[PDB]
């Protein structure tokens, strides 16, 4: 008689309830919804965008009870993730697994915490991989999980039979990026850019006077890899627009055709470089 | 290749299709649904409060296709739960398991007899325990059953995704209840009352002239249990009402507020006791 | 930890995408579903009457990538199926199984590919078998399949938690018969009919001449096979009426109420026969 319970038991400490006692920009609100709490140490969560979407309180009741204060450390509307950090102590957390191990028909349960006083737990496959993992277990912000009952999505509904989750790994790049920035930009075939303070500037023996934009980590087989491109690369130039902004390479970029062949000068090792990359629809 | 084809076999002789040719009160109409037979001897099946309700006529199509006659022995609406009896032969009944077993992950089948000439399943998993089952499983007064196969729930659609039963030990509760009486009254902190008939009251070698309400059963970890309450004895008097009404309980209850300290006369063993008790939100 | 996938694997070669380049009869469109390949060698698609429906281009998106011509060999609205062939090579499939076998709750994956570049894989159980199989997995055209990941099934999406397919065995009985004639007419008590040519009446050691309805094939337990009747008899004769078109066998047979009892003269082995046989609500 296999079941689920055994590892539901398990991974329901790590999922929070999470009440948004915002107004509405110039009426008040309350929009709730579930959170996951993937750091126990710093006592980082993550939920929706769109939960702490006009925030004006933000408050965190675990699943032992404590209700609790949250801060907003950071938000990503390009993939609706969200990071909190709750301060406090005796945090449970458990497993995270790797989304790349993820085939299609491999069992999930979507899990979650709709009323703080409790549990819901619903159940599917991994449907399809489109950067979506479809399922047809019910739908948010709350855990997605294997069969071996792994943290390896996180939920986020939108617009039946369909659900959609984001893979835990690009749920990492985007926290770990937002903790240790004001951080997740996103921009050139699938590369995550930030600004160049001058304190990184010069922590990479480079002048405070000196700029572009900070390449901050390249995915693997992106064409920017493919182009020669790696994490702590100072994108000084893509084609005849110097870069000194960190948010040009997109709009830069966003204005160019699939099927075209891009210049970026880039800043390694104190010398230029250009490198051949293209565009793709 | 794991299927629950061999459990569902065994289950669905006792799965009962339901036709009440009813008419409504001052236009005919014909709901139908299905039903459950839990006690094959005296012949006892359960289905929806709904489905009979404005019963002119009750009909129950067997598995094996035998059309009956049914009768009403009695309803709940405030669980959706509804007795009856039909009187026949060569009765087949399934396993019963015990709710206070079921985990949320767990696996279940909700099954029903939609058509009377036939079997219909669905599949999810408890999802959540609220006195509600919640269920990922599509739909009733149909089993819900256990990875075992087991009879855990019955179903009751109201008002997506979210499959709900009810636990087939309140299930029990509710119509053995009914069985034993015109029952089922429910009222303080889970505990059920009856009238206390002069045939009860001298039964217990009590006066016919006496009264109060019957405290029928008190279940466990109930503020009553707890209030220092149980099965036989006879509300005679909750604070300043004279208790000699069994739905006094309630209408008396329930003008009262949560956190409020109240005092319970119960007439045990022949002396009167006052208890210390407590109402909750 | 058991999953899906690895069956999945296996079988998702064999779909395909189709989509469907036509005009709307006397304004265009482009209607698309998806396919599944039964026959590699000649290279057999089947798919949904209603997709083709109005198709001037038919192109079939394999799985592998290659866009592909596709030839409407034929349809039967009367079970929505639709048969295809693609002219091409090194085409792969996989197994396929027995409807017979399908028990309810027995679980099953339905799996398509809705988009040309793009897997889609769903999970639930047989509910029901009423010729329907009634599932709870969510919907089309394409494979369903058992636990053992074989072919049983073909999705048909038509007017909630009830999906809904046709079975393998009814579906490789219409399509073998399409393949074979401009065919699949259906008629009496499950039988098949075909218009008897010239080249099988005398295929056949009978004159040109000659004619009836040729029963092309007698499905088992049907009341025909129970009224005496095979394939490769001639209905020469349904009571009063000369059966000398396939379809009379039909409306002939559509203007008779249920509890009747019919005289078939067919022409078995050059002499002529009575049969005793009987309609069915």
């Amino acid at each position: 008689m296999p079941s689920m319970a055994p590892v539901l038991k398990n991974i329901m400490p790590a999922i929070v309830n999470v009440a948004v006692q915002g107004y509405l920009p110039n009426r008040k609100f309350e929009s709730i919804g579930s959170g996951v709490i993937i750091d126990p140490n710093n006592g980082v969560i993550i939920t929706n965008d769109h939960v702490i979407r006009n925030a004006s309180l933000i408050t965190v009741t675990l699943q032992d009870g404590r209700r609790l204060k949250a801060r907003l450390i950071g938000g990503d509307s390009e993939t609706d993730l969200a990071v909190l950090k709750i301060d406090a102590k005796n945090l449970k957390s458990l497993v995270i697994g790797d989304s790349d191990k993820l085939e299609v028909g491999d069992f999930v349960v979507a899990i979650g915490n709709p009323f703080g006083l409790s549990q819901s737990a619903t159940f599917g496959i991994v449907s399809a991989l489109k950067n979506f993992i479809q399922t047809d277990a019910a739908i948010s912000g709350g855990a997605l999980v294997n069969a071996k009952g792994e943290l390896i999505g996180i939920n986020t509904a939108i617009l039946v039979g369909i659900g959609f989750a984001i893979p835990i790994n690009m749920v990492k790049d985007v926290a770990q990026q937002i903790i240790k920035f004001g951080s997740i930009h996103r921009g050139l075939m699938g590369i995550f850019v930030q600004h160049l303070t001058p304190e990184l500037a010069q922590a990479m023996g480079y002048p405070e006077d000196f700029q572009g934009a900070l390449v901050s980590q390249v995915n693997p087989n992106s064409p920017a890899e493919l182009a020669g491109l790696k994490a702590g690369d100072i994108i000084t130039q893509i084609n005849d627009t110097k870069i000194t902004q960190a948010t040009q390479v997109k709009t830069t970029i966003s204005l160019l055709r699939v099927g075209s062949t891009v210049k970026i000068i880039v800043e390694r090792d104190n010398k230029p470089l250009t490198l051949s990359a293209v565009v793709t629809d």
